């Protein structure tokens, strides 16, 4: 999970980035 804007990565599934 994350925060409200974010979501999983390109390739690599353990932080965010933009929603």
């Amino acid at each position: 999970v994350c925060a409200e804007g974010f979501a999983p990565i390109p390739g690599e599934p353990h932080r965010c980035q933009l929603f």
